[PDB]
């Protein structure tokens, strides 16, 4: 179903989930085991060169990355013989149950907060660890199961960070204000920001920044972090950013606990040093899980990290389509004896 799925034969009664033209996810029963999985299908990875080094970042990354908190990678495969008629791929992982972006409207306790916020942050010291950033996180990317646990998922818009990265990256309403205001030259703390919005519309039922553009975004974001001073604006690398600034729109900073009631003050607190405009200040995900708001839930054995960087030697590349397609057909079919 958009467009007419190709599964082997030890996946079976395919049950239909999710949808769109960039391919759609399903839910089967592997035959060998009985495990209900999840099979996500790239329909159109080769239409372009980036779609392409977008889909061998996340099978790569798919493939590397193994945490509690963070979606593994149980098989791939494609329908097609050899590259003469490779057009497409597909992506088998965990079966969750529903994911956070579909039980929003539910009412969300402290401890409930606190047990899933820590999950995120602890997958996420684990992926930024291996030199990664997620730059699409979102309820809808955050996988639940009956016992609130919880899994990183999508790492179609993932890579390593570098220096300068591209641009227009993240959804928006959970996309940090330097994604603007520093184009092309963020980090990993993008990441934190999009946790913090998150918690934020758990602790509220509400989103935080539901701007209409890339550029409202903004003005929703400077409306609850106030307009910086002028070390922040000289802080910058952009004279394009400097101004908009200098529309001067005044009255920072406000204060979380009157803008988050029935809220405790250090959950304001923790909002308050994930929603941190200047990217210096901001906590990063290691910082974050050590916060007295996770004191009760903590435990430092459990928030491992990468044993291995990810490898980034394709990044700095230029690879055609047809490159690109080698590469990820030949990762595909050496998996994993």
């Amino acid at each position: 179903n958009k467009t007419a799925w190709e599964l082997p034969k030890t996946y079976v009664s395919p049950t239909h989930v999710g949808s769109g033209a960039y391919g759609s996810v399903c839910s089967a029963i592997d035959k060998r085991s009985g495990e209900k999985v999840a099979i996500k299908k790239l329909s159109r990875p080769f239409q372009s060169e980036i779609f392409a080094k977008r889909a061998y970042r996340e099978l790569l990354l798919l493939k590397h990355m193994q945490h509690e908190n963070v979606i593994g990678l149980l098989d791939v495969f494609t329908p097609a013989s050899s590259l003469r008629n490779f057009y497409d791929f597909y992506l088998v992982m965990p079966f969750m149950q529903t994911d956070l972006q579909k039980i929003m409207g539910m009412e969300f306790s402290e401890e409930k907060i606190q047990y899933l916020v820590y999950q995120m942050l602890k997958g996420l010291k684990y992926i930024h660890s291996a030199g990664v950033v997620h730059r699409d996180l979102k309820p809808g990317n955050l996988a639940v199961n009956e016992d609130c646990e919880l899994k990183i998922l999508d790492f179609g818009l993932a890579r390593h960070a570098d220096a300068e990265m591209t641009g227009y990256v993240v959804t928006r309403w959970y996309r940090a204000p330097e994604v603007i205001l520093s184009w092309m030259h963020y980090n990993q703390t993008v990441d934190i920001w999009s946790v913090g919005c998150i918690m934020a519309e758990m602790l509220t039922g509400k989103t935080l920044f539901k701007g209409k553009d890339y550029l409202d975004q903004l003005t929703q974001i400077l409306k609850v972090t106030g307009v910086p001073g002028t070390e922040f604006v000289q802080k910058l690398n952009d004279k394009a950013a400097k101004s908009y600034i200098q529309s001067l729109p005044q009255t920072p900073r406000k204060d979380f606990t009157q803008l988050f009631p029935r809220a405790s003050p250090q959950a304001a607190d923790l909002l308050e040093k994930m929603l941190e405009l200047d990217v210096d200040k901001r906590l990063t995900a290691a910082q974050a899980l050590t916060h007295p708001f996770f004191e009760p839930f903590r435990d430092p054995e459990e928030e491992t990290e990468a044993q291995q960087p990810f490898d980034d030697s394709l990044e700095h590349e230029k690879l055609t389509v047809d490159e690109w397609k080698q590469h990820i057909y030949k990762e595909i079919v050496n998996f994993s004896p």
